């Protein structure tokens, strides 16, 4: 079956932050109003039987003081009375400000994402489902110890720590427009989880890695080799994202032979984000995204589709709108027929102007990528005593 994360209480949490509104609910009521969710399985948040066990879950990769540091920082701002100075330092501290302030539902927002994603997690393990996902997960920035990028709990690695923990070997896809640097940083040293982000990157532009240090950095110890980056330029269209990435794909499953794929989704390269970096689309005739999901797809492994970035609310919606009818089709056989209009429900007017399914857009340097990369895949096949053929992966390219 298909698993897709939703509930109630669910809803309510992911649409309680100052910055992702209610996105969650434009996603999952286009998801219901193309009549997409009665061929779903519905993957309930996890729960727990204590405080200590969701803080043991947590502290499986975050630090007991951060953890306890955001949750007095949602004590705190259900509150009136502003923060001392002593707690804004003890705040500083996590890089709990900025663009990671304080809200009155920041942990339990912060928590639900770890819900969802665990919950996701276990689902492909137990052999319920053969692909979960959950479009309120995939937030890749947050550290052990530091929110970043409005990422306070990375639900990502918690989850992949739970497969990995389940010899397993994980397959981490990072399509976000940035750079997928919280997740890379906790698996630096592992070999058994292989990271790869393609993503923007110039001078300036957050967060500022994966990409020239002048050398490429790809993991430490006996990780060495494990994390792949593909940073590309601005402007870059479907097709071309699509060639960049295609190759990388192909061969990372060749040569890895992952037991679970982890897709993050981040919608933020569609054209008409308000970001505008990449030029990619939803369009389904391709879109990026649509491609590479589907080619993910075909390797017939267990895989986590997530969400993550995305700031142009409704397109956002229409982009995995289509990319979970597509998870669909592939999973199971059935051909899903997706009207080009929006069907009416209650977000129906958010997708002006003309309430298409289609966004509204008309649309040397990654050889050298390919050929570092796949030079890379070869040291982490020397290193990890896997079997491959050179020649195989080499047509790829
Ligand atoms: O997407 C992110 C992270 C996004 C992000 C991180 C740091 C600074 C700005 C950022 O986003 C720009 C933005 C915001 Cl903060 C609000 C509205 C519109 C735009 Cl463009 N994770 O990978
Ligand atoms: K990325
Ligand atoms: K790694
Ligand atoms: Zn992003």
């Amino acid at each position: 079956s298909v698993g897709i994360v939703y509930g109630d209480q669910y809803r309510q949490l992911c649409c309680s932050s100052p910055k992702f509104g209610d996105r969650y609910a434009l996603v999952m009521d286009l998801i219901n109003a193309y009549k997409l969710i009665p061929e779903l399985s519905r993957v309930p948040p996890l729960q727990w039987d204590s405080p200590s066990r969701m803080y043991e879950a947590v502290t499986a990769f975050h630090s007991t003081e951060y953890v306890d540091a955001l949750k007095k920082l949602q004590m705190l701002h259900c509150e009136e009375k502003e923060l001392t100075a002593d707690d804004e330092l003890l705040m500083d501290s996590f890089s709990l400000n900025y663009d990671c302030p304080g809200f009155p539902s920041v942990f339990d927002y912060s928590l639900a994402a770890v819900q969802g994603s665990l919950a996701a997690a276990s689902a492909l393990i137990c052999r319920h489902c053969e692909v979960v996902i959950n479009w309120g997960g995939g937030w890749h920035h947050a550290k052990r110890s530091e929110a970043s990028g409005f990422c306070y709990l990375n639900d990502i690695v918690l989850a992949i720590h739970r497969l990995v923990s389940s010899q397993t070997r994980v397959l981490y896809v990072d399509l976000d427009l940035h750079h997928g640097d919280g997740v890379e940083e906790a698996f630096w040293y592992s070999p058994r989880v292989v990271t790869f982000s393609v993503h923007h990157a110039s001078p300036g532009f957050f967060p500022g890695t994966g990409t020239w240090n002048p050398i490429f950095l790809n993991g430490a110890g006996r990780g060495r080799f494990s994390a792949f980056n593909l940073p590309l330029e601005e402007g870059i269209n479907d097709l071309d994202w699509s060639n960049a990435i295609g190759p990388i794909l192909d061969s990372l499953n060749i040569v890895i032979q992952p037991s679970y794929v982890v897709v993050q989704c981040g919608a933020d390269c569609l054209a008409t984000d308000p970001h505008r970096i990449f030029r990619l689309t939803n369009f389904y005739p391709l879109s990026g995204y649509l491609y590479a999901i589907k080619k993910i797809l075909s390797w017939k492994v267990p895989t986590l589709i997530l969400g993550g970035g995305g700031y142009n609310f409704p397109d956002t919606a229409r982009l995995w709108t289509r990319v979970t009818a597509l998870t669909i089709e592939e999973v199971k056989g059935k051909k899903m027929t997706i009207s080009p209009e929006i069907p009416e429900h209650s977000y129906f007017s958010r997708y002006g102007p003309d309430f298409e399914l289609d966004i509204d857009y008309f649309p040397d340097s990654i050889q050298k990528h390919h050929r570092r990369i796949l030079e890379q895949l070869r040291n982490y096949a020397d290193l990890n005593k896997l079997i491959y053929d050179y020649d195989q992966v080499y047509q790829l390219y």
